[PDB]
């Protein structure tokens, strides 16, 4: 295996048998290549100005393919309003997250803590999702996933719910942040939307969140594309 994904595999645990446990193919994007430069560029253009503790720095890219995703996914792939939003985590959950793909709480779990129910929550605005990393001076390396989520028609709120079920012919919940990266920026990779604009005021006021939330319900919208390999210089 290639340095970089053996490094990978160090990480978040011999190699090759942790590898093959991870369930998923996983390649090194070239750093000259125009994927990591769209990357990059959408790294480096929706880090948030809350989120001042720290400067993002891209280590590694790696595109993966968790087994039977895309048979998993199909049904929403001709889905309109596909987007490529972050996803954080402890490195801790990664070995899992590849293994078994992100999941939902499960049913009989306490929604307090969900502002926007039991699902499975995405930004656009890299810093947001890095947070969920909990990297530290002391460990400043994490790992940030990109994913082509099926949104669908949007549930748009701006005030947390606390529940799972979408109003018919709604397949997503957009929280509405303050700040959504610039719309006119916007590009189509491989029909996929990347909102990699610097972020611009939305316009939204009557609302509780500084920036965007995506949450979806079912584990099917979700098609694991990219895994970065993060510095985080506090
Ligand atoms: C060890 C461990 C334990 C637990 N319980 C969790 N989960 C949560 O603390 C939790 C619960 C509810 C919502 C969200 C959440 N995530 C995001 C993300 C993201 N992730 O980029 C992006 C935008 C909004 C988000 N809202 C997170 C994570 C980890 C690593
Ligand atoms: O579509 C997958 C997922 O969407 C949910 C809500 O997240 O329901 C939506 O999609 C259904 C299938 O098209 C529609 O019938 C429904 O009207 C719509 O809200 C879940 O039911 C499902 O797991």
């Amino acid at each position: 295996l290639p340095k970089p994904v053996q490094d990978l595999i160090k990480m978040i645990f011999p190699i090759d048998v942790n590898y093959e446990k991870l369930k998923t193919d996983i390649k090194v994007v070239d750093r000259d290549s125009e994927e990591a430069e769209i990357i990059r560029k959408y790294v480096k253009n929706t880090h948030a100005t809350t989120h001042n503790a720290y400067d993002l720095e891209v280590i590694d890219i790696f595109k993966i393919e968790r087994e039977g995703e895309c048979q998993r996914y199909k049904p929403f792939k001709q889905l309109h309003n596909r987007r490529l939003l972050w996803h954080g985590s402890r490195t801790t959950n990664f070995a899992g997250i590849l293994s078994q793909g992100l999941r939902i709480a499960p049913p009989e779990a306490p929604v307090t803590g969900y502002m926007f129910g039991k699902g499975i929550y995405f930004a656009d605005m890299v810093s947001k999702s890095a947070n969920y990393c909990h990297t530290s001076q002391g460990d400043p390396i994490g790992l940030i996933l990109l994913g082509e989520v099926a949104l669908g028609n949007m549930y748009e709120l701006k005030h947390a719910s606390h529940i799972s079920k979408l109003p018919k012919g709604k397949h997503s919940v957009k929280g509405l942040g303050k700040t959504t990266p610039d719309p006119s920026a916007n590009i189509s990779l491989d029909g996929v939307d990347v909102p990699l604009g610097t972020g611009i005021s939305s316009g939204v006021n009557d609302t509780s969140l500084l920036y965007n939330e995506y949450i979806v319900y079912d584990i099917a919208q979700v098609n694991l594309k990219y895994l970065l390999k993060l510095k985080f210089n506090f």
